[PDB]
This record gives C-alpha cells, structure tokens and sequence, in this order.
C-alpha cells in the first residue's frame, strides 16, 4: 500500500508542522514513517510516536568522531533516541549506509550489534545500504560478513531497503 | 536535508488530500517526492507535478504479463505515465526492483533501456534495487551487467536507492 515517509533533518526543524501533517495522514488511513535520527527533544520523539506507525533511525557509526566528520553532528543524541524508541516499545528500523573505509569495519559493526542487541526492543530490521559512487562500495564478502555479525547477535538484518 | 516522500498505491487513492499535503509542505519549504506509478488520470499527474520537486516511478517489467502477475496490474498505464512525465520535462527517478527469475534478464533490461532512452527527458537516475529474501537475489555479475546495459544506452544507473 505504501504511505508517507519523512526523511532527514529538515522535517524535524518544523516539529509542529510535522505532527499536524502526521495527524492529517492518520485521519486518511495513510501509513506513516518518520526519520527521527536528529530529533533533539524527547517530548517531540514521544509526540511523533503518537502520530505514526514506524520510526526510522540512521546509525552511521558508533565512533562519534567518524559521525561528526560525515554528519556534522556527534552520535550521542542518535544513540539516546534509539534507546528512547526501544524503551517505548515502539517499532523502528535502523539504517546503516555501509561504506568501506568509514564504517564497514568489524569493530564498528560489532559495537553496533552489541548496542542494538542490548535494547529492550530490537529493530524490526536493520537495513545495510552499500555505498555506490576512503569511500568505496563494500565487497560482497564484507557485506555478508556484516549481515552475519548482526545475525550472530540475534538481530534481523538485510542488504538494501 | 531530506523531505517528504509519498510511496505506493494508497496515497494516490486520496488525490485531493495528496495535493493538499503537498501544498502545505511546499509552503514550509520541504522537498517533496511522489510515487506516481499507479496514477490513472493524466490531469492528476499534472497537478502532482505542479506541487512537488521529483516524481518516482517503478518499472518492474516491460512484460505486461510479468507485471500483472507480480503487481496485479498491467504495465500499459505505467509506461504512459513515464512518457507523460518525460514529455513534461519534469525530473523523475526510475526504480527497478531487480529479481533474478522475474526481470533481470538481458531482454527485459534492454527493452527497459530502449524505452527510457527514447524519451525526450531521461530519468535523473535509474535505481536497481536487488531483491533480498523463482525469486532470487541477482548475482553481482548480473547486477553489473544490468548497469552496463543501461549505461550503454546513455542512461544513468546505480545499484541501491
């Protein structure tokens, strides 16, 4: 059936507007997914959850320095938000844009798995999105190794959206 | 920055509502993308284009029988809509969920390329989305062969979203 998705940072800079549109979509029976990666305020995350079906959060790196370099923001808030959604027992997806040279190392993926596995509710799915365009596309071998790691920690993972 | 995306068939069953939400998002400066794959009426496609930044259309198969089997609809309208957007000189993306056993054959991809290449405006990008879950994930070799075909016809293509 599809639905509506809000992605990225910009929608979150219009939080009252976002909630209004989400409410309108709910009335029309349209499925709603919202990227809350960069949402600063916990009351807003709570209100978004009251007005959608699914949260989407990017987990680009467990290394805050890598995260700051590529996202212009540290990861402390991202991790807090993932924990908050998990503790709310609310459905969420985790997306990991997978970039050889940035975040496809065994260490990062294991730290990611350990964080997620420890949460009281796991993600519905973890989407590994191989980079296509150092920053290189991870090999098929690396991609599958990442899937295996996540699977080994009891998490559900796939390549692609 | 991200933005809002409407995907799938359901939003298109509420066309007046869709246009209203698109208008509201435009006022707030939010980028808008709309999946118009299944839009029946040309006046609605035109109105959607007046109220968004980008169209998204799925091209699952050039074989209408394959399309009917997997989508419960023939592809005649899908092809008409792609032509209409192209003739309107409006930005669009084409998505091809790429499934070994359904649509990753050289014939289908070549027919797809020939159709798209012939249009007065090409897609901004063609996203090949390999199936993960006969219906099998296409091999790395097949994926790259599909990219090469599209590239050979002068089209811009990539693996993943």
């Amino acid at each position: 059936g599809g639905g509506v998705t809000f992605c990225g940072g910009e929608p979150l800079l219009h939080p009252e507007f976002l909630i209004d549109i989400l409410k309108r979509c709910g009335q029309q029976g349209i499925h709603r997914a919202v990227d809350t990666t960069l949402l600063a305020r916990k009351e807003t995350v709570d209100e978004v959850m009251r007005n959608c079906e699914l949260l989407l959060i990017d987990l680009k790196s467990m290394d805050s320095t890598v995260h700051q370099t590529f996202c212009d923001v540290p990861n402390e808030l991202i991790l807090k938000n993932i924990r908050r959604v998990a503790e709310a027992d609310f459905p969420y997806y985790i997306r990991i844009p997978l970039i050889e040279g940035v975040n496809a190392d065994e260490k990062n993926i294991k730290l990611s798995a350990e964080f997620l596995a420890s949460l009281p509710r796991h993600p519905e799915i973890i989407n590994l999105l191989p980079y296509h365009d150092k920053m290189q596309t991870p090999s098929e071998e690396v991609q599958q190794q990442c899937i295996q790691i996540l699977t080994d920690y009891g998490l559900k993972a796939t390549i692609g959206g």
